[PDB]
Formats: C-alpha cells, structure tokens, sequence
C-alpha cells in the first residue's frame, strides 16, 4: 500500500473507524503501539477499552509529548481516540487551543509513523449547553488541524473508508 | 444500472434517503412492497408515514422474518426505516445485538433483492443519557453489520447519492 | 477553475466550510459581498462574526430578496450561513417551507454568482424536542432543494472538500 507517516481517520461513534486502524495497524507489520486516551472511570469506557482490546500505552492528558516520546521509526503508534483526548482537557478546565495547535504540529514531525482516530461531532444540532457547543468547535477545528498535518485523511462511514487525502480539492471560477 | 440483490441508503436526517429508495425502486420494473417499521402512534409519525406515501407490509419488530417470507424474485423490497425499526426493539427494552446481527445474515440470503434504508445517526456529540447512547452504538454497529452484508452502500447527503460500495478500500503502508 | 453561477458547501459545525467558501470567492477576482444572517445577539455570535471578518450586507430574515437584489455579473455573493437564517425564521414562529422552496427558487436565478455555505444538521440523534426536530427537517429540506437548484455542491469534512455536484449518480438494476 502507500507508504506514508500520517493518517488521520475520522468517523461518527460505532462507525468501524477503530477497526480500520486497528486492522490497517496489524497488517503493516511493524512494532504497534495503542496510545490509549479513555479514562476508565467507569465500567462503559472500560467495557469500549475491552471490546478494542500491541504496546498500551496510557496518554489521558499529555497526548502530544507521548507521540514525540514514543514515536519511533520500527514502531507504528495509534491514537486510541482523539475525541476522548480533548474531552478530558475540556472537563478539566483546560483552554483547547493550544494543545490542538501543538497536536497539529507534533504529528508533522515523529519520529516516526502514527494514525490519528477521531471523532466527527459536528454534524448534529446546536447543543443546548456552552461546554458542548465548545467541545464541538474544538474537535471541528482539531481535525481539521490534523487533516491538514497528516500525509493521508480516510473517512470511515458505516464501517467503509473513504479516501479524502490526498486528492484534489475542487476549484471554481465565477 | 448495475445488477444487485442488496443495497444500503445511508443519510441523515431529511437527507433525501428514501426518496433515493422510492425513485430507484420505482424504475426498477419490479413488483415494489414497503416494508414499514414506523409505529404510527402519533400524528407526527403518521405525517412522515403520509408523506412518503406498492404493497404496503407492517414489520415494527419483526423485520428479518418479515423480509425472509416476503422477497420473491419478482418482488424488490424496500426497508423504510432500519433506524424507526432499531428504535422500537430498544424502547421495549430488547438487546439489539443478537436482530441486527441475524438481519445482517438475513441481508445476505434473500429469495428476491432489497433495499435498506438507515439513518446517520453517530455524527454529533456523545447522548446525555444511556438509551440514546445505546442506541446511537446498535445503529452505528447495525450499519456496518449491513454495508458487510449488502452487494451496494450508497451514501445520501442533500439529496445527492455518493456510491461507497462497492469500491476499493485504502491501503497505507508505515 | 470550472466556471459556474452557484455553490452549494455543506458542512459540520467548524468543519472549514466558511474558510473553504471565503479562500474560493478571494481567489475569484469578482467584488465580494459577505450576505451576513447572523443575528448578533450575543458576544459568541458577534465573536464567531469577528473570527470570519469585502461588502458586508446583512440579511437576517430577507434573505432570498436580498440576494436577488444585490447579485450582480461582477459581484460574488456568499451566504454566510443558510443555517443562522433558518434558525431566525423559525425562533420567530414562522412556516419555514415557503421561504425555503422561494430560496431555491432564487439561486436558480440570480444576476450574479452566489456560494451558499449551510451546515449538516441531520446526522446525530433524534433531537427531544419538536423545534429541535423540525429545525433539524427543514435544513435537510433546505439543503436538498439548494443542492438540486446550484450548479455544483461540495462537502467539506475536517477542512477538506470534496465535490458532489456535477457527478453522476448511482443507477442499480434488481
């Protein structure tokens, strides 16, 4: 297949996109890694942690400085979840921006490759409440942040992938 | 067109599905019957029910075994809604996991061709409650579990239909 | 690029659909016209309004009169959010069918080119209640009848866009 460093990979909730990381990841033959983002608080999250269930490597906050640190170019890392990423920064209190920008621009330089699985959120209606309305703004521009980092974008819908990049984006003349 | 026994129309809400469905059903010169899984227990519903308003077969719960003693060479089924159906096994209180895996089997082994029909529905913000998030997750899984099992997967947005499947998959190498 | 009078961009919330119609019409060499429907009420609105901050008119309520009125050959017009101005019809209590088929109506006629930018509402749950739901009908609608009227459309998702409209569509025999 085409070599790359980069992929993201964006899907609604039970879209298959983990089991095309995961399966992508197995057939690549090299060292995997699961950078694992889900806070196990609860029986439902570890029961999503089990049912996915390499290397496990737990990265709940410092998401970033885990890729830099654990990159390497015999080991292939995938990211868990994005989404569950920048919710536990969101709940916390932290401002979103920066470690977005800083996500962005670690997945331009690992040392070596890594897949990016999350969430599409913005697709429903306004939520009724500002904690989610700025979740949704900051996984909105999280992805695009690292679509436009990563070597190649697939998007997962009821469990068929789709690539998105590299292609060429359409131009218009008026 | 291309010759099939099996399609999945996936779209959003007021995406245009089912009027894909009704359309290409329609041209196909086949003996057409809806299968209807709407409860028609408000006016809102039998709005909906009137608005896409063939032989017309009530399947609420019981969609596979309807769909096995319905399809006949002759016939094209249509699915108006696997989601209206999903919403009604899990209201009464079913497990969803053990009808969407024996549809998906159904979806494979049918005496004549259908078309599913299923909503989008995983593409917003995590459900505040754990009915809508169950559901979100069978619908989600449902999905996949069809686009597996059917020869086409058609994807609906805005009244315009993007065929997924069949179509070759990426492949990355790390 | 391909010459055309009307664009269609749909996309989730913070999916770079604005930044996607802005850098095409600046790329134009046509006289720009931002048509502004958002009605800045609050400061997260007028801040989302200072974030996009070219002729900037505002069309809350009129906005297929106004686009009618101001579209000109060496004018391009883009609709800020089609989404906004539904969300201003129906707070207000009115029938938001007429308007819409009358919009659609319009960008099939305009003396100048026009972008429309309009968000993806319906691919999460059922919304719990009916101003949520009938909102969330009326921009499916909305976006068909605009999708069907314009000469191209493309989604944009994770700040990529792909072309939808013109493509041809999938025809299945059964």
């Amino acid at each position: 297949g085409d070599p790359i460093k980069s992929l993201l990979v964006v899907g609604g909730a039970r879209s298959g996109k983990s089991r095309f990381a995961q399966r992508m990841a197995e057939a690549s033959g090299r060292s995997l890694v699961l950078i694992a983002t889900a806070q196990p608080l609860d029986a439902e999250m570890a029961d999503r942690i089990s049912r996915h269930a390499w290397t496990l490597i737990e990265a709940f906050f410092d998401l970033g400085q885990t890729l830099r640190r654990e990159a390497q170019p015999e080991r292939l890392l995938v990211v868990d979840s994005v989404t569950l990423w920048l919710s536990n920064l969101l709940l916390r209190g932290d401002d979103l921006s920066p470690p977005i920008k800083d996500l962005a621009r670690t997945a331009a330089r690992l040392e070596g490759p890594v897949i990016f699985v999350s969430n599409e959120v913005g697709a429903g209606i306004v939520p009724d409440n500002a904690l989610a309305r700025a979740f949704r703004d900051a996984q909105g521009m999280c992805n695009q942040r690292l679509a436009e980092a990563c070597d190649a974008v697939t998007l997962v819908t009821a469990g068929i992938a789709t690539q998105i990049k590299p292609g060429p984006e359409p131009v218009f003349r008026f």
